């Protein structure tokens, strides 16, 4: 049904590679090294505009395939970093917040929620994959980690706006994964981005309660970003 | 590029119609009977992309009658589903069905669409359970669900929305069915509303009662009642 012939695929540049599926379609292309290891069956059931688009797969022969939506923007943390206005810096929150909204309501984690995994297509949509989802990153890691529930993906998002309003820093930049653990415990957080009015960094910071059953749902998060931009 | 080939359609069933495109896919058709220029709607379903939009897969043009074909949504239109459904529901799911519409609505608010009709028997119901909205026929006088500034933009859609809720919550029901739609008209400039059903709580109600103040600017945007929503969804 989803089984693509990979007669169809013609492959284009390395970035997972650039391709084009049945000579129209531009897509981009993943090849398995990993085992075996049920994934997909979670891309061909879930449905979101926010998140990377399965077009198919090649098992009927070795080695596999996965193949999904040309996302031309390529990665945000390198997009951020490549003319931004700070509406369009909240619309990209947005879009990751859709996405995990949807994800949180099917009980389903991300487990590596940052701006280097996140992806933008050529309208600048933001999309999240749904490809290695759950049912330790220092830094977007909260303190109950440090030392998998709906509330972990919570920080690392709020750090995912931290990134995206600095325009893509290195986060708590100075510090080593070492000193950024203990300081984080001791009750450090990221400091308000230029970019971000007060509105916005009371989004990002209620995500970094250091009780998890305080921080809000991705339901709650988007509520809250609906809000401010009216 | 999103020409088909009718050759690779069947024609099943009357409901716009069912068929099967390539021998695989469930699909809806759509034969127009209106013009052959007014096509440049169809740019605007081309460009729009999300999921609770009925899904447009492709067109039909190069020859005559011109077809439009969509996703199948095989539990049908909403009205309809539920009546059928009225005792399988719980009240959860109603606001999914809020929350659904809700988010296309706001989509297309934050694209400058209004849709003109939005009212329970245009919407559709997918195998899931999922509600949709069709974006074909947008712009840029069904009497039960106008404002009182129709009845003599954004806000117009929010007030049928709020008809919307009632709708669902009612499980189907005619909306003022005491009512005429002259009588109906007076009791809406009188400040008359819909009354709270059954099984909407005072939060959701309060939700749908927010669509239809008399001053249009009062109301809020699908932005808000999509975070209402969401907030009461905890
Ligand atoms: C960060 C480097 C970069 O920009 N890479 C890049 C550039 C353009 C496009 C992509 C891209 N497009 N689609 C995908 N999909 C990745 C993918 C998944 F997330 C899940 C399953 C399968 C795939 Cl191919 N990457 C990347
Ligand atoms: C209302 C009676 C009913 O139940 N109709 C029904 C039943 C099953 C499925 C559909 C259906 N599925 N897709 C569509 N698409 C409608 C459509 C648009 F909204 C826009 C353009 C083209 C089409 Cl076909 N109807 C209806």
């Amino acid at each position: 049904s989803w089984e693509i012939d990979p007669k169809d695929l013609t492959f284009l540049k390395e970035l997972v590679k650039y391709g084009k599926w049945r000579g129209q379609y531009d897509v981009a292309i993943k090849m398995i090294k990993m085992s075996d290891e049920e994934e997909a069956k979670v891309m061909m059931n879930l449905s979101h505009e926010k998140l990377v688009q399965l077009y198919g797969v090649c098992t009927k022969q070795r080695p596999i395939f996965i193949i999904t939506e040309y996302m031309a923007n390529g990665c945000l943390l390198n997009y951020l970093r490549e003319r931004f206005q700070t509406q369009q810096l909240l619309e990209m929150c947005k879009d990751v917040c859709e996405a995990m909204e949807y994800l949180e309501s099917k009980q389903f984690l991300h487990r590596d929620l940052a701006a280097r995994n996140c992806l933008v297509n050529d309208q600048g949509v933001v999309k999240v994959s749904d490809f290695g989802l759950s049912r330790f990153p220092v830094r977007w890691s909260p303190p109950e980690v440090l030392m998998f529930s709906s509330k972990s993906d919570i920080w690392a998002f709020g750090v995912l706006m931290w990134e995206i309003y600095s325009l893509g820093k290195m986060p708590y930049e100075r510090f080593t994964n070492s000193e950024t653990a203990e300081h984080i415990a001791q009750g450090l957080r990221l400091y308000r981005p230029h970019l971000a009015s007060e509105k916005v960094y009371t989004i990002m910071y209620s995500c970094w309660h250091e009780k998890a059953d305080e921080r809000p749902t991705f339901k709650i998060l988007l509520s809250n970003i609906l809000d401010v931009m009216d």
